[PDB]
């Protein structure tokens, strides 16, 4: 029946983070920075556009629940103004597109809440989750879920291949995208899962 | 409490077409040609990149059913090779984006079967349905449905505004896109519906 497709660091649990609400500002291992508009610098600091992992643990000040999975989430934060472009995470998989298969891609998407000393996390940039083969977006969920301040929700993306799909044999891939359509312009992702089932 | 947002020629019934499977090759009334990659020329023939309306009535060569709604559908056909770009239909509405409102866009999407002038309609280019405010895509369904050869299915796109949405007061819009990701690379749309409801 259903087969689980392996993904590296699928719940962003590497690296380990000791202190609740702490976070890194480098690309998490197993992933790459999707950067089509060059918004995220090679060298990041507290003060730049950045991505990384963050510990959403007991006593977090910024959510009304914990990480969907384990300790950590993956986040993308953009400093540039709304409409400047998009960025996020990308992972190309070893699995290839096979014919007469239903693919289901699930990812949790989180909306950071609250304030800190004049800083405000109110609002949300929009998200898109993409399933790729090669560099083709086969299917994507472009911001269809409403995500309340301080909660996560599961996005579901589906593609069904045919006997004669043009992209057959190409490497499957995943992209988790910050749309930068409004601010606060950070968002969190967690618990990436991909399954495949013969139609 | 649910309110219908008016759309012009929402079912592509204008213009009336007398003979089953006959069609126009010009932009349907009430719509514009979405053409970001310049795939569709200003003057069209049968078999050039084009769009139009077609009559899907009793004894159509292309479906196992009649049009989702009334007589007609709106089609977009792209002659160029896969990867060349996208094109379709756009309509800017008079309604504007309002706060704390749940928007639901539904569109029927058709995978043509059969044969036409000795060409197989086997295969499908992929679709995307978009809800806009101004020139921003608020939410979109990028090709998540599996549509069998010779059937229509309903795409649903949803967006929820907040009190402080950046695009509040901007004009709502709809785009119906042919993705040109595979061949046969034409597809049909019908029965565009958009509703709004206070959250
Ligand atoms: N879940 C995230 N995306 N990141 C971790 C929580 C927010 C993160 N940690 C903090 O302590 C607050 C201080 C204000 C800025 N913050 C941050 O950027
Ligand atoms: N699309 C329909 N259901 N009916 C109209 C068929 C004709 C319409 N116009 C054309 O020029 C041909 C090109 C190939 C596909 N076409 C079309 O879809
Ligand atoms: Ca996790
Ligand atoms: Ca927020
Ligand atoms: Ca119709
Ligand atoms: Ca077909």
């Amino acid at each position: 029946s259903v087969v689980s497709i392996p993904i590296n660091n699928a719940g962003f649990e590497d690296p380990f983070i000791e202190v609740v609400d702490d976070y890194t500002v480098d690309t998490p291992p197993g992933w790459t920075t999707y950067n089509p508009n060059n918004l995220v610098p090679e060298k990041r600091t507290t003060w730049t556009s950045n991505n990384g992992v963050g510990y959403v643990g007991p006593g977090t000040q910024f959510y009304n629940q914990l990480a969907p999975e384990g300790r950590n989430i993956g986040y993308i934060y953009l400093a540039q103004k709304p409409g400047s472009g998009v960025a996020g995470f990308e992972q190309i998989l070893d699995a290839t597109l096979e014919p007469d298969t239903n693919y289901t891609l699930k990812v949790d998407v989180g909306n950071l809440a609250g304030t800190f000393k004049g800083l405000s996390f109110a609002g949300f940039p929009g998200y898109r989750v993409e399933l790729l083969a090669g560099d083709t977006v086969l299917a994507a969920d472009h911001n269809n879920l409403f995500i309340k301040e301080g909660e996560f929700k599961t996005s579901t993306v589906t593609y069904t291949s045919t006997a004669k799909d043009l992209h057959l044999g190409q490497k499957l891939g995943i992209r988790l995208v910050n749309l930068l359509q409004d601010k606060f312009s950070g968002l969190d992702f967690d618990n990436v899962r991909l399954t495949a089932e013969p139609t």
